[PDB]
């Protein structure tokens, strides 16, 4: 029922996150150099070192807003996607379910500690 325990298996999980080969495409913000019409298509850029920046300053309140700017790294690379069978898109997809697998006991523990905090 520890309301603060989030936040290093938060940090634990990008560090296994930025030792996956499928995140070298979302480590650091696109440069608009090599891909100029992204900001056309995208509204709002993330990437994994702006996560675990807003994580570090303590600009996360909760999981869930760390959870919100992940899935917009994957939710950005399929709209920005030219195929379904892309390689950077296909990379995506299996650091999603890498993300998605690690987090959900991050999310659960949280709910739950913060029910106990209010019961
Ligand atoms: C040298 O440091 C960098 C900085 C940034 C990057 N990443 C990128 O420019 N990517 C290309 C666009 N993209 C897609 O989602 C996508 C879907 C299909 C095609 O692209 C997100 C990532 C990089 F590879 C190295």
């Amino acid at each position: 029922y520890d309301i603060q325990a989030w936040k290093k298996q938060c940090e634990e999980l990008l560090n296994l996150i930025f030792q996956c080969e499928d995140s070298e495409p979302f480590r650091q913000p696109v440069d608009l150099l090599e891909y100029p019409d992204y900001r056309d298509i995208i509204d709002t850029p993330m990437d994994f070192a702006t996560v675990r920046e807003t994580l570090e300053a303590g600009n996360y309140e909760s999981p869930m807003e760390l959870c919100k700017d992940v899935r917009l790294i994957f939710s950005n690379s399929k709209a920005y996607t030219p195929s379904k069978r892309s390689r950077i898109y296909s990379m995506s997809l299996r650091l999603s379910a890498f993300f998605e697998e690690h987090i959900s006991s991050v999310l659960s523990d949280y709910k739950s500690a913060l029910r106990f905090h209010k019961r």
